[PDB]
């Protein structure tokens, strides 16, 4: 599924991200506009072997299994396939993890490089939440 950003946006409210670990919702869908250009099937292979998955480009050296990542592991408990479906609940949850891991939405390359120091608010203006 592609989302609109003020779909994703709702979405992403209802789960319960707006200001979670203080990250305004704007982060959340200005992320995952660069991480996914907001496509819950978006997949990108890394150097190291592993494998990013769905809107937030969650990896599957850490957080979730995708039988194919050698010496990884799974912290979100979860088949990395999961992660690709029109339903973001599994990646949102997986991403309050990864948010709380102890380095912020760093964690996240894009939004370190391209959402970090902006205005983000701009993500969700004209958005009815």
């Amino acid at each position: 599924k592609v989302f609109g950003r003020c779909e994703l946006a709702a979405a992403m409210k209802r789960h319960g991200l707006d200001n979670y670990r203080g990250y305004s919702l704007g982060n959340w869908v200005c992320a995952a506009k660069f991480e996914s250009n907001f496509n819950t099937q978006a997949t990108n292979r890394n150097t190291d072997g592993s494998t990013d998955y769905g809107i937030l480009q969650i990896n599957s050296r850490w957080w979730c299994n995708d039988g194919r990542t050698p010496g990884s592991r799974n912290l979100c408990n979860i088949p990395c396939s999961a992660l690709l479906s029109s339903d973001i609940t599994a990646s949102v949850n997986c991403a309050k993890k990864i948010v709380s891991d102890g380095n912020g939405m760093n964690a996240w390359v894009a939004w370190r490089n391209r959402c970090k120091g902006t205005d983000v608010q701009a993500w969700i203006r004209g958005c009815r939440l």
